[PDB]
């Protein structure tokens, strides 16, 4: 468990991570946490861990880019004092691209999103104990379908990112592969985006993964 | 222009027909005729042709496969009377086999769709002016993506059936595929299905492509 | 065609152009872009053209008249960098003086229309590509309704407007009275002046055709 | 004053006696009556003769013709037991035949609409001490637009009956007309149909006027 | 008539006159005059003096005292720049003496009315065209209820400012103690103050005879 | 205390016993039994004798005379089982009279009133404990007024019965009456039957007092 | 009865003194008072105490612990000018410790909530007549709750400082230990908070019996 | 894993289970399975078992006990065909015991729930490929607290039940009894049965490990 007692986890991101939380404060009960998978890691936590002792607050907010984040950074993440930041973000920084190709303002290209992304971790690293960066991700599983390719294209800007500055880190792309060896995309997401409660365990159980959560503990 | 004035024209589908068309009549003013293709071809007729005098009914319902439009052929297409018969089935038909791969009963598989459609067409024909049969669509530029083979093996089906019966046909597919070669699907579906202006724009043109629409008149 | 690849076009006038547009940003989805004529044009140029690659924004606000438009011109305007920019004002300019004919505050006399209008597309004819000036309408057949009269009126300013500084010209009235040799006025709209689908396609096609829109493609 | 107190006056038509009177029963209270010249007489006359007690029903139900009223006479208004009967028929009978040019069969045209109301008035005179009848109108001064003169022949049919049957009679035509020297028709109604307070009143002082009413009482 | 041709008469009050007119506004529509005795009064006048041509602004505020009229009088009044100001207030400087006996700062004593009111009127009077100034009322036959007792002293005060000041005067407890003298006063209002349809009607009436209004014109 | 554990009280009337409970049953919350005096006894027993366990419904029923009780007696009251009724009826009967003077038909006048409620009391009385009439009353401190004049004459009706048929009984308006001796109808309720919590705590507090309730108990 | 005529009584706490009254003012009506024991309060002093002549002010805001009530002192009971204070408010303090044990930031322990209230009645002592100091509670009867615990001892905070500022004192928990003898918690509030009815009387009976209301009074 | 591919899994009993899904179905799509243990249990499987491929109803219904679990069980669970029925009832049998404790009729009593649920269980073996039975809970760690301790009495008889035959057995009141060594039954449940997400994931972990789920599987 790398998550120690005592400590407070923000979570950070696009809808995936929102899915309806309270704003503006993102904390002070599950309603309060958003319906998805950051509501499921905390119940999780709870049930399985509830002496760790952790507080935890959601500021995802829909359609954001990084872009979005870097503009309320300071308030939403910096003042919160958070132990932890897990972010995910890059699914709307490509999405644009591709939904709305004309509107080259809303685009986050992978310059700007590896420069202000590599800038939040780098001036967040020192304030906080840890750093989760989770990958976008793409509900589709040819590799070669473009937007598929340019999620790919972000998700190692994340993973070199967390690397280089000792970030744990969550391949979310690679959770839903798996799945998708057996599942046609619709049958989690329509959109190749906004899941299900299925698609919202299999990032949870990601992020838990990662985070050293045991199902059943052996000590 | 093969309608005549004073004839009624019905449109039968799934959701992409019905688009919040009235339930049960679905006639009487472009309310009821839904926001979709079916409301812009009867606006770009009375735009074009105002003297026509077409009376158009949209018996779409949302979620329907051709073994829906069966059941309900009698009370929703025979009775009313028409002179013409759109129909547009077959994307709820093989969508199911995708995202509920395992509720087989759900499946309306390319036998049964193919006998089924057979049906509607012999059943109709002697009763009206004419029928207008629409493919099925996929919004998705690749032909080795697995729903979008499905559907034109569906669409090849449709075609099959209005050549043998002498029907007028609209390959929808094929509408589609050409805007594909310039933009991703998501803009104009982010489930690959439901489309935005755009999407209705092209199948309303496709549709008044086949039966004869002049957008400037020349006489 | 007369708009470039990769252009921004916006649109700006009253209700007639606004149809339920998103306030304040007008862009985004066509549900921003209002249920009307405006979201028509961009539906039809993107089944025909999707190359063009056009940006579009909504500006409408019902009720507004042109001095309404000089209050806001510089914001909805001339800060959102359009490369074309499509007006159509005066039906309010016009219509308060008849409907509510003794609160005068609320009209803009002929004086006051002409030197607004002209005031605005000189000042803006330099920062842009290109403008469109859509006269305003009355669906009225009889020239000689008091209405209509002056709407004509109206109408012929901006058509010297257009003349006088090189803008494309789209006469609206001539496109309904072409509709109105056949069509009494309340079949197209009951009060003369919003009316159904079909008049917003009848002001789609007039635009379109001013903008030398194609329904099939030559080459 | 035509009405004696202790009777009953049940008033019938369309959305203009209608104006979103409580259904089905139209009575009890002015909620009951709708918000138009039905509730404007009954409290005129109240506020003017609060001695007499008139139990008054509003039976208006909007969109109908004298085809619709012919169809619920029996229950609207013979199951009442009113002791006078008020009639507003015809704005529909005709506004059809414009609006709906080609849906023939909802068009009443001036032989079934004659026929159809004298019927009413036949049927009805025996078991009433009066009947009054009023004209249909249209807010349109002049008289060669199509459904204004179409109008007029409507009118001039109702008062040939109420002549014929000793009924009263209430020419609306002529009231608008007179209001519409001054006005244009969009100062009280938009459609030229449905008209402001201002229109309501015109109506129900019209009425008042017929039946004896004093503003400021003499005896 | 003493309201010419051409002028801006202006309303103000409490919940009598808002009868929930348009807020900030009250102008631009009957919808924005509200449902009571100013709709009618406007109504009638447009019935009858269609030619009067006059503009109509209502500024009743619910709730209500002299104290409040006096705290938005300048940008209520005085920047409208009517020509006629009609003002009714008292009832709730006068009611929350009795229904909140024991929060006195909601009262408004005779001091306080008659000091405000009059000082309203002289600094109004130079700037206009004429004040009409209509008594508050109860609608309570005793004369001895304590509220209707004070309420007639504080009309009294209306009437006394009315002379001093040649504003015209309009005694609404005088018309609704005619019809009181039939009905018991529940069967106008049964709180004594907020009546129906007829109630409106009865002010609108003693509001029309003051300024010289005729029902039939004699010219 | 006359009510004893595990027994049944059931009570009906108009909106001042009705206020809001739950239709059809009354019964099993307090948001079931309303938001006045009925709540206010129950959660009064409750507090000071918890051990008491008594079931309690409401079958209040808002505009009813005692003609509309007699007409739903054996549904509401017979088929419940209760083992003690409460009745408060009468306000309408009356009201009706003066608010509606001229529907005679809606008045129950005092010989049908006596005898209609006898027969109630008469046939429950063999199946019950007990009985508790409570009168009627309006809040009204002057005696003369003639609906306060009429209400009481009812109210004596209803106490001649308690004594005859041995029912228990409570005179509402003795105990508005005290009230009255200090604060102005308004205060309690605007249109003098409808209280706001005060007026429902006096009728609470008179049952309460009636049955023997102490508010700290001896024993 | 120690609250004499003519003052105000002024209530401030959490959602239990809240219940729903009107933000911001909380007076001048019951609805404004909210539908719990403040309202019961007031309305039994109204009902039996008629001429106290008491002004009521509700300031009640669910959630607050007393350190929302020192951020708002100022504006929401100061400026109020009240002659009686009454407060109940450690429910949250306490609730909060034991619901999200690991958000200590909304914990208000027993060293900041002894300080905080001691000075709030310190400073409020010499600007009024009275302070009222009812106890928080916890509607538990086992002692040795961990939350019941901790509640008792935020309790004798309370009554420690009423002693030591000879302000009045009502102990809640006493009241609901009294009914805990019989039944159960969850019979009065399933969360051991927030009661019903019953519970609300509980509370103002609790109230009452302090101030020296009597039921019946002797006199 | 116990179940099987193809195979249909039912849950039934109160609002733990329900959680607001679908009536009547409680199956098709996750917004149907309601919020709780059910859709939780369903997403994690299809997380981990994509290719299981299990048709999963949900027929709990708030507020029932077993005796309205027998009362539906025909059509509720015999109809549906399952291969696998889970059960989790008693929380109301009991409850009510202590909310309502003098409504007896409303208590389901040990020995009734035993032999109702033995019932149960027996009807339906023989026509399943097995049966889940679920202990009621109650979130209180005090054992003595006495509806704890009457719901441990529920559960010991689940556990008999299952033990006799051979069902699956899941002692929630275990799971809970662990995770309230640390925190108090607020953070949990205020009202000590309805949980947050935290709770409802307690469940889903409980019922998945005697189901035999693997977090990751080994294979
Ligand atoms: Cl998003
Ligand atoms: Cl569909
Ligand atoms: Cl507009
Ligand atoms: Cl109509
Ligand atoms: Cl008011
Ligand atoms: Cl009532
Ligand atoms: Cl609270
Ligand atoms: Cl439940």
């Amino acid at each position: 468990m790398k998550i120690g007692s005592g400590e407070k986890l923000l979570f950070i991101g696009d809808s995936i991570t929102d899915c309806g939380r309270a704003r503006p404060e993102g904390e002070g009960s599950f309603g309060a946490l958003g319906t998805g998978y950051v509501a499921y890691v905390v119940g999780l936590l709870q049930a399985v861990y509830p002496e760790l002792g952790i507080a935890v607050v959601n500021k995802g907010i829909s359609g954001n880019t990084v872009r979005d984040l870097k503009a309320r950074w300071e308030e939403d993440v910096i003042a919160q004092k958070p132990d932890w930041v897990s972010i995910m973000i890059g699914i709307n920084d490509v999405w644009r691209q591709y939904d709305l190709p004309f509107m080259k303002e809303k685009h986050v290209y992978l310059d700007e999103y590896e420069a202000t992304l590599r800038s939040l971790v780098l001036e967040t690293k020192p304030l906080v104990k840890g750093i989760i960066l989770m990958t976008p991700f793409y509900i589709e599983g040819n590799e070669q379908d473009p937007m598929r390719r340019t999620m790919d294209q972000y998700g190692r800007v994340v993973k070199q990112i967390a690397e280089e500055t000792n970030s744990l880190f969550v391949d979310t792309q690679a959770a839903f592969n798996e799945v998708l060896k057996t599942l046609y995309p619709a049958a989690l997401a329509w959109d190749r985006v906004h899941p299900s409660v299925a698609g919202h365990m299999i990032l949870a159980r990601a992020f838990l993964r990662e985070i050293g959560f045991e199902w059943v503990r052996s000590r």
